[PDB]
């Protein structure tokens, strides 16, 4: 067929000069996708008039008499339109130019790290204990292979007690660990939006002392990105991430002065190449001695958190998390809402939520009847369900889902009020999370970098392009990210390219 040996030729020519020499005939899968490429992206250029010229072409149909191939007006487009994007897109340094929170990555060595400085948080919910000991043996002998530099956590002593805060320091002293208050920084020396921060995090802290919906893996969120606690440079940790083998050097260079753990995973695509998907992460997080530039970043990292505490009911209303869909949706978050005209703390969210998982009636009226009936019962229920949420008929809807524990023979949970509690306690995990998450958390954190690397093709993994540092994901790997840039790993996400 006439048009399938020029996209065959087309083709061809585009391979040659976006794969590396040598290397065509192991480009298979880069011909296929070009091929394919370059047949939509044509057919999604032409007007309709021309689309229907083509198909009377390929078909030899209409003015035509056999197979032809384009017209010229069509081979222009395809020459002059698709194949010089396609091109930019597989071979031009231009387009895997990443610029986050308005810094460009750069592809060269640009920013020095501190690889020995190393900083966890630990923040107690519980007064009596500083930490616990699980936790205590893996900063000890992190503290200890982490030799010759320094180890750092910081801590709330507004949140322990005073026999727990001698303790600490005493624990430190012994184990080369260097404790960081929070409560004993002067926010009036710090910057404004590290003053921020750490106000977030206290009230955080306090509000989950008064138990009424702070956290404390939401204060973490928060405090690693305070300038005044990462210091000249640093890496954030988390506490449990084991240290490697071998160590890199004490002084590494990347080209972004804020370097996320990432990866990415591979979905095959047959015949073309994988589709390849990020993983950001904030477990590991290398910050630059180029303290201007690191400013530049932590302080927009920090910013855009704030924004969202500052506008729950907006930033839930605008979330594509599933699990804070159907809490949008939920009965109990809509009174909530109309309750506070939309003006509300996160933390005031987050102890509703908890408040709703604590008896059968809040379960019940905070995610409606039907949700109630079809996760303890069947749709049958729902008219009783309703009348029972009405007439506030607590012991109806405890012994409802008592009755679906012995129907579907759940041993882990006891017939007894308390075991309800317990049952429901464990649901609520997932519709909890996401408010830690999508608001401190890696996600929200995140946004920043996926908004770099948007409005495109979804990422490919490419084997055998001439310039690999033309697809974003590339440079993000060797110039963005801690891989190859710390002494510790991570099995939170994948690792970069993994099937």
């Amino acid at each position: 067929s006439p048009v399938n040996k020029t996209l065959n030729r087309l083709t061809n020519d585009l391979l040659k000069e976006v794969v590396e020499r040598g290397k065509t005939q192991k480009a298979q899968k880069l011909r296929a996708y070009i091929f394919d490429q370059l047949a939509r992206r044509l057919e999604a250029s032409l007007s309709q008039e021309q689309i229907n010229d083509l198909y009377n072409r390929i078909r030899g149909t209409g003015d035509y008499t056999k197979s032809e191939s384009f017209s010229e007006e069509q081979l222009k487009i395809l020459k002059e339109k698709v194949v010089p994007e396609l091109k930019r897109e597989l071979s031009d340094l231009s387009n895997g130019n990443v610029n986050i929170l308005g810094l460009d990555v750069s592809r060269e060595d640009k920013y020095a790290f501190d690889t020995t400085n190393i900083f966890s948080v630990w923040f107690s919910n519980n007064p009596a204990v500083y930490m616990p000991q699980h936790v205590k043996t893996q900063v000890e002998k992190t503290a200890k292979l982490n030799q010759p530099g320094k180890t750092r956590i910081v801590f709330s002593s507004l949140c322990l007690n005073e026999t727990a805060q001698i303790d600490f320091q005493q624990w430190a002293k012994e184990n080369n660990i260097e404790l960081v208050d929070i409560d004993s920084i002067d926010l009036k020396s710090v910057s404004e939006t590290d003053a921020q921060l750490l106000n977030l995090a206290k009230d955080e802290l306090g509000a989950m002392r008064k138990g009424k919906g702070g956290n404390p893996a939401a204060a973490s969120d928060l405090v690693r990105w305070v300038d005044v606690i990462i210091g000249e440079s640093s890496t954030y940790i988390d506490i449990d991430l084991p240290m490697n083998d071998k160590k890199v050097t004490v002084e590494v260079h990347s080209g972004f002065p804020v370097l996320l753990n990432m990866g990415s995973a591979l979905t095959k695509d047959g015949q073309q190449p994988a589709m390849e998907n990020p993983a950001f992460n904030t477990d590991m997080i290398a910050y630059s001695k180029d303290k201007e530039a690191r400013r530049q970043i932590i302080e927009g990292v920090a910013k855009k958190i704030i924004a969202r505490y500052e506008n729950c009911a907006k930033y839930i209303e605008e979330s594509k998390n599933e699990e804070l869909v159907r809490l949008k949706n939920s009965p109990g978050y809509k009174l909530f809402v109309e309750k506070t005209d939309g003006k509300f703390d996160l933390c005031t969210l987050r102890a509703a939520v908890s408040e709703a998982h604590q008896d059968a009636l809040s379960f019940a009226t905070f995610f409606g009847a039907e949700y109630f009936a079809k996760t303890f019962a069947t749709q049958e229920l729902i008219p009783v369900i309703k009348e029972a949420i009405q007439h506030q008929n607590q012991d109806l809807l405890t012994s409802v889902i008592e009755n679906h524990i012995e129907k579907q023979h759940l041993n882990d949970y006891p017939k007894t009020p308390d075991g309800i509690k317990k049952l429901l306690k464990s649901f609520q995990g997932i519709v909890y999370k996401p408010l830690v998450m999508e608001f401190s958390g890696p996600s929200a954190v995140s946004s920043s970098w996926v908004e770099a690397i948007s409005g495109r093709s979804i990422p490919r993994n490419f084997e055998y392009l001439a310039e690999p540092m033309s697809q974003p994901l590339r440079v993000l790997q060797h110039y963005a990210c801690v891989s190859g840039k710390a002494n510790f790993s991570s099995d939170n996400i994948p690792k970069w390219c993994e099937l």
